[PDB]
């Protein structure tokens, strides 16, 4: 029936809502009002979700979280990693997009932003499991979820990222992660973790839930002693130079998987040598885009807005390849990158510069359907 | 002491509010984070104000509230005017900002959109007075306001309109003015009457206040029956084309006063000889600038966003003269009309276009001294 053969999951980054966890008011994620991805490419005859995974959770509490959206089952952070960082072990419950996700029948991966690193943890946990977990279980017996045992592949058919930190942002290390403002991002998860509230922002395994009967006096008194306020099992950290290469150091390359990265540029040079944001980069982003841009490092600077090139690219130090817009991108166990895109900012990538006027939704609804066709020939050439 | 003789007045257009009277979080009207101008211009020893007059009421009920600005007293409408609109004839009452102004003490007139409109009708009440005030003055006795008597000349020295409609808008004849919208806007004001609201969106006196007593159910079935639903005593019916020209049909040219016109162009020539906005026109203006620039008749297509340039340059049936950007605006009694300013749209005249980086302070600043400077010559050739 579906076109592609193998379902395509679209993974969010940071501070991304999506579906019926989306506020009230609150741009489509995947597409702005643009180009609709997930209702166009239904329409078109492609089988596509979009995953919902923490929007401010480490790459790790994001990959589990992953896992379970698309296996279905109960979120497992693992005993080791929950005893480790002074979380919750278990989170929320999936229905499971495939809940006959097995060695044997693949998913496609794609990525924005944080999504593309969190979909690099998951490979990473299918494949070689999580060896805190397994020396864990070892040790002291209990459960082990399957995600963390290793062994299993055959489960994705490719990677593909797109404006994604590889190597980290300074606009992570700089502003992001600084006290003043994870103490911002923090007191918006207590506040909407309220008893009212229908939206969850991805850190209630860390307390932030207010109980029926508690008022809002001892909410704020019962989590403040949570480690959250302390602790590196955070986005914020996990986007900083030093997170993502943590990530980069314990990920490998898989043979079988088709990598490919996309990456803009909306900075333009200073007659100094420093980058400033172009016009019409989403105007959000006009400090952040100074921040990398100004940086010691020259190759450092150009940037989409909130991501630097270098980082977009693909993990340093892992093989690559770049490759032309023309060519099959058919090549498995390497980084396949795509010709910078010139002009689009972090958020021309999904539509939602609603104010940039030459980023047409013409022209993304192209961009998304030659992912698809990239995606089709990779299950052509199996 | 101050080094212009005359006060100088700023008059905002339709929606403005100032000082006190602004929202919690709502732009500065004169100047945005740009260039504030009565700070500044304070700052730089010359005698400035910003008049507070109905955001959304007629320029009927704002040249009334405009006088009693700056005479101080209580606001009169007329009589005669309060019974034929079906609204109170008295509301709120101003300290005064010149309590001695009389013949012989002039002040100077600024105004922005619907403010330049509403500058001129004020002129028209105290040169010839309204003649329907008088015959009611004539037949029931009572008191009539100086407003309304005639022949005080000798009081304002100049006028100068920045982006005003003085022939009128389809944005109201087609946006603004339409059934659908007159709801939405009384709507607002019936619920910023509401008993915990600090701000007076100026209908007040069409019955937009709550009681302390009163339910927001019966404030409800009580304003319903207000006239304001069907009147033409507002701001919306006053900026269309026929709202407008009958402003122009009864005002005349004082030939003491020094009148000068300015007009912003940010529209462009698409393929077909139709008018779009450019990039940098103030977003909330996309839709009105199409709306203006598609016009059947090709010289009422150019625009600012919200005022077509025909509209802006001069009333259309007063006498004018195109005047260079250097030679002194010292003509008395003809319409000046300054070059367009190329780029500005509608809101660039008064900075709040915050997101617009070609429109920079120090550009605001020498537009806002160049207007003082010419009023300065008003004074120094009497
Ligand atoms: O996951 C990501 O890709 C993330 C890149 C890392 C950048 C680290 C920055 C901490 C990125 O998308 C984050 C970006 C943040 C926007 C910053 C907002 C600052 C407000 C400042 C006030 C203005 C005056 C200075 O997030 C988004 O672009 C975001 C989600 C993305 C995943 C698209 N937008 C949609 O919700
Ligand atoms: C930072 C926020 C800036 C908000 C600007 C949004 C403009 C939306 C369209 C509103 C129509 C325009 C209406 C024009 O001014 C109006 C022109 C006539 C237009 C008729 C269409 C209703 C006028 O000149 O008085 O209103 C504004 O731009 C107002 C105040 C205006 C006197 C400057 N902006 C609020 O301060
Ligand atoms: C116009 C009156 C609305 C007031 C109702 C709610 C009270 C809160 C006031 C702040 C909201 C003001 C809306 C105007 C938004 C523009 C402000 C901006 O440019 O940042
Ligand atoms: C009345 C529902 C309130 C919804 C909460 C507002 C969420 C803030 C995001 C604003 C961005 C936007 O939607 O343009
Ligand atoms: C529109 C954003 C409003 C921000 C107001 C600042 C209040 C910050 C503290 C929040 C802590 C909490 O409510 O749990
Ligand atoms: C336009 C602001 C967004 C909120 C929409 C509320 C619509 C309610 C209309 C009735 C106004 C009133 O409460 O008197
Ligand atoms: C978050 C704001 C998004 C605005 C999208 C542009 C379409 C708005 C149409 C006209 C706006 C108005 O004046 O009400
Ligand atoms: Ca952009
Ligand atoms: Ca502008």
């Amino acid at each position: 029936q579906p076109l592609n053969k193998y379902p395509v999951v679209f993974v969010h980054g940071f501070l991304g809502l999506v579906g019926d966890n989306a506020p009230a008011l609150y741009p489509n994620y995947w597409g702005g009002n643009k180009f609709k991805v997930i209702e166009e490419l239904r329409k078109q005859g492609y089988n596509v979700h979009q995953a919902s995974v923490s929007a401010f959770g480490s790459n790790y509490d994001r990959a589990v979280q992953l896992y379970y959206y698309i296996k279905g089952g109960r979120v497992d952070y693992g005993a080791a990693h929950a005893a480790k960082y002074g979380h919750e072990r278990y989170g929320k419950t999936y229905k499971g997009i495939m809940p006959n996700w097995e060695p044997g029948k693949k998913v496609h991966l794609v990525g924005h932003s944080m999504g593309g690193q969190t979909i690099r943890l998951m490979e990473e946990f299918l494949r070689n499991g999580n060896k805190e977990e397994i020396a864990y279980h070892q040790a002291h017996g209990g459960e082990i979820s399957p995600l963390f045992t290793g062994g299993h592949n055959n489960m994705v058919a490719s990677i593909t990222t797109l404006a994604t930190p590889h190597n980290g942002s300074q606009a992570a290390d700089k502003f992001g992660n600084t006290e003043a403002v994870r103490k911002i991002m923090f007191a918006l998860n207590r506040f909407m973790g309220n008893k009212y509230s229908n939206i969850d922002l991805g850190l209630t395994q860390w307390g932030f839930k207010q109980l029926p009967n508690e008022s809002y006096i001892d909410y704020i008194k019962r989590v403040s002693k949570s480690k959250i306020w302390t602790s590196d099992d955070n986005a914020a950290y996990d986007l900083t130079l030093d997170g993502s290469a943590k990530l980069n150091n314990m990920t490998s390359m898989n043979p079988n998987i088709t990598y490919t990265t996309y990456t803009g540029v909306s900075s333009h040079t200073g007659p100094l040598g420093y980058e400033n944001p172009d016009l019409g980069t989403f105007f959000l982003m006009d400090t952040t885009s100074r921040i990398i841009g100004h940086d010691a490092r020259e190759e450092w600077r150009k940037n989409d807005g909130v991501v630097p090139v270098i980082s977009s690219l693909h993990p340093s130090n892992q093989p690559f390849v770049n490759v032309t817009n023309n060519e099959p991108a058919t090549r498995r166990g390497i980084w396949q990158v795509k010709p910078i895109l010139q002009g689009w900012d972090h958020v021309d990538f999904i539509g939602v510069d609603f104010l940039d006027f030459k980023r047409k939704g013409s022209e993304l609804a192209n961009f998304y359907i030659g992912i698809i066709n990239d995606l089709l020939s990779v299950e052509a050439t199996e």
